[PDB]
Protein backbone atom coordinates (compact mmCIF):
# COMPACT_ATOMS: atom_id res chain seq x y z
CA UNK A 1 0.00 0.00 0.00
CA UNK A 2 1.03 3.89 -0.28
CA UNK A 3 -0.12 7.06 -1.48
CA UNK A 4 1.40 10.31 -2.88
CA UNK A 5 0.29 13.69 -0.81
CA UNK A 6 0.36 17.05 -2.56
CA UNK A 7 -2.05 20.05 -2.47
CA UNK A 8 -5.33 19.10 -2.20
CA UNK A 9 -4.97 15.60 -4.07
CA UNK A 10 -3.59 12.06 -2.91
CA UNK A 11 -2.84 9.94 -5.72
CA UNK A 12 -3.06 5.83 -5.22
CA UNK A 13 -3.07 2.62 -6.88
CA UNK A 14 -5.88 2.71 -9.23
CA UNK A 15 -6.78 -1.13 -7.92
CA UNK A 16 -6.11 -0.34 -3.82
CA UNK A 17 -8.36 3.01 -3.83
CA UNK A 18 -11.22 3.13 -1.39
CA UNK A 19 -14.59 3.81 -1.51
CA UNK A 20 -13.86 7.82 -0.37
CA UNK A 21 -10.99 7.44 -3.34
CA UNK A 22 -14.13 6.84 -5.23
CA UNK A 23 -16.68 9.55 -3.65
CA UNK A 24 -14.23 12.13 -3.89
CA UNK A 25 -12.63 11.31 -7.19
CA UNK A 26 -10.61 13.73 -8.97
CA UNK A 27 -9.16 11.67 -12.35
CA UNK A 28 -8.66 8.06 -13.17
CA UNK A 29 -7.02 6.29 -15.82
CA UNK A 30 -7.22 2.09 -15.55
CA UNK A 31 -4.56 1.77 -18.32
CA UNK A 32 -2.12 3.18 -15.68
CA UNK A 33 -3.24 2.11 -12.71
CA UNK A 34 -3.47 5.24 -11.23
CA UNK A 35 -6.40 7.19 -9.46
CA UNK A 36 -6.29 10.95 -7.90
CA UNK A 37 -9.06 11.44 -5.50
CA UNK A 38 -9.25 15.09 -3.90
CA UNK A 39 -8.59 15.97 0.70
CA UNK A 40 -9.34 17.99 3.44
CA UNK A 41 -5.55 18.82 4.63
CA UNK A 42 -3.20 19.86 2.81
CA UNK A 43 -0.03 17.64 1.51
CA UNK A 44 3.42 18.26 1.05
CA UNK A 45 5.26 15.81 -1.06
CA UNK A 46 7.61 17.60 -3.81
CA UNK A 47 6.90 15.73 -7.52
CA UNK A 48 9.82 15.82 -10.12
CA UNK A 49 9.88 17.38 -12.90
CA UNK A 50 12.53 15.86 -15.04
CA UNK A 51 13.56 12.66 -16.84
CA UNK A 52 15.80 10.79 -14.40
CA UNK A 53 16.42 7.64 -14.88
CA UNK A 54 17.81 6.65 -11.42
CA UNK A 55 16.32 6.83 -7.92
CA UNK A 56 15.26 4.61 -5.20
CA UNK A 57 12.41 3.19 -4.19
CA UNK A 58 11.00 1.61 -0.67
CA UNK A 59 10.08 -2.40 -0.56
CA UNK A 60 7.68 -2.45 2.11
CA UNK A 61 8.38 -6.70 1.62
CA UNK A 62 11.50 -6.19 3.02
CA UNK A 63 11.58 -3.30 5.03
CA UNK A 64 13.81 -1.68 2.88
CA UNK A 65 15.08 1.56 0.43
CA UNK A 66 16.83 -0.27 -2.88
CA UNK A 67 18.44 2.28 -5.30
CA UNK A 68 17.61 1.45 -9.17
CA UNK A 69 18.46 2.24 -12.88
CA UNK A 70 14.82 2.68 -14.66
CA UNK A 71 13.31 2.74 -18.53
CA UNK A 72 11.60 6.31 -19.34
CA UNK A 73 7.50 5.62 -19.26
CA UNK A 74 6.22 3.41 -21.91
CA UNK A 75 3.50 0.77 -22.65
CA UNK A 76 4.51 -2.28 -21.28
CA UNK A 77 2.90 -6.12 -21.47
CA UNK A 78 1.18 -7.18 -18.27
CA UNK A 79 -0.13 -10.01 -17.44
CA UNK A 80 -3.40 -10.88 -15.92
CA UNK A 81 -4.77 -9.98 -12.80
CA UNK A 82 -7.69 -10.78 -9.95
CA UNK A 83 -7.56 -6.90 -10.93
CA UNK A 84 -7.16 -6.44 -14.55
CA UNK A 85 -7.00 -9.07 -17.31
CA UNK A 86 -4.04 -8.62 -19.51
CA UNK A 87 -3.36 -5.69 -20.97
CA UNK A 88 -0.85 -2.42 -21.99
CA UNK A 89 -0.31 -0.43 -19.13
CA UNK A 90 0.94 2.83 -20.20
CA UNK A 91 2.96 5.64 -18.36
CA UNK A 92 5.17 2.70 -17.03
CA UNK A 93 8.81 2.37 -15.82
CA UNK A 94 10.80 -0.77 -15.43
CA UNK A 95 14.20 -2.16 -13.41
CA UNK A 96 15.34 -5.06 -11.98
CA UNK A 97 14.86 -5.75 -8.58
CA UNK A 98 12.25 -7.33 -5.53
CA UNK A 99 8.56 -6.52 -5.50
CA UNK A 100 5.40 -8.60 -3.96
CA UNK A 101 1.41 -7.46 -4.55
CA UNK A 102 1.66 -5.59 -1.11
CA UNK A 103 4.64 -3.88 -2.28
CA UNK A 104 2.41 -1.64 -5.00
CA UNK A 105 2.13 2.26 -3.35
CA UNK A 106 5.46 2.63 -2.12
CA UNK A 107 7.08 5.52 -3.46
CA UNK A 108 10.09 6.07 -6.00
CA UNK A 109 11.92 8.92 -5.98
CA UNK A 110 15.21 10.88 -7.86
CA UNK A 111 17.00 13.95 -6.33
CA UNK A 112 14.41 16.37 -7.99
CA UNK A 113 11.24 14.42 -5.76
CA UNK A 114 8.57 11.76 -6.09
CA UNK A 115 9.05 10.05 -9.37
CA UNK A 116 6.09 7.43 -9.28
CA UNK A 117 4.70 4.50 -7.25
CA UNK A 118 5.71 0.45 -7.45
CA UNK A 119 2.19 -0.33 -9.28
CA UNK A 120 3.92 -3.96 -11.10
CA UNK A 121 6.33 -6.95 -10.68
CA UNK A 122 7.59 -10.68 -11.24
CA UNK A 123 10.50 -12.43 -12.71
CA UNK A 124 13.03 -10.03 -10.72
CA UNK A 125 11.67 -6.87 -12.40
CA UNK A 126 9.98 -3.88 -10.64
CA UNK A 127 7.38 -1.26 -12.61
CA UNK A 128 6.43 1.99 -11.69
CA UNK A 129 3.92 4.26 -12.50
CA UNK A 130 5.24 7.48 -13.39
CA UNK A 131 3.66 11.10 -12.16
CA UNK A 132 6.01 13.65 -13.56
CA UNK A 133 3.57 14.29 -16.63
CA UNK A 134 0.86 15.03 -14.51
CA UNK A 135 1.73 19.41 -14.36
CA UNK A 136 -1.73 19.77 -12.55
CA UNK A 137 -1.09 17.86 -9.37
CA UNK A 138 0.58 21.48 -8.59
CA UNK A 139 -1.68 23.96 -8.99
C1 LIG B 1 4.36 -5.15 -7.50
O1 LIG B 1 3.44 -6.18 -7.84
C2 LIG B 1 3.92 -7.43 -8.02
N1 LIG B 1 5.19 -7.73 -7.76
C3 LIG B 1 5.56 -9.02 -7.83
C4 LIG B 1 4.69 -10.03 -8.15
C5 LIG B 1 3.38 -9.71 -8.44
C6 LIG B 1 2.95 -8.39 -8.40
C7 LIG B 1 1.50 -8.06 -8.68
C8 LIG B 1 1.30 -7.28 -9.97
O2 LIG B 1 2.22 -7.04 -10.74
N2 LIG B 1 0.03 -6.87 -10.21
C9 LIG B 1 -1.13 -7.13 -9.34
C10 LIG B 1 -1.83 -5.83 -8.98
C11 LIG B 1 -2.19 -5.03 -10.23
C12 LIG B 1 -0.96 -4.80 -11.13
C13 LIG B 1 -1.29 -3.95 -12.35
N3 LIG B 1 -0.81 -2.72 -12.34
O3 LIG B 1 -1.91 -4.41 -13.31
C14 LIG B 1 -0.29 -6.14 -11.45
ZN1 LIG C 1 14.83 13.58 -11.18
Amino acid sequence: SGAIYVGNYRVVNRHLATHNDWANLVWEDSSRDLLVSSTTAQGCDTIARCDCQTGVYYCSSRRKHYPVSFSKPSLIFVEASEYYPARYQSHLMLAVGHSEPGDCGGILRCQHGVVGIVSTGGNGLVGFADVRDLLWLDE
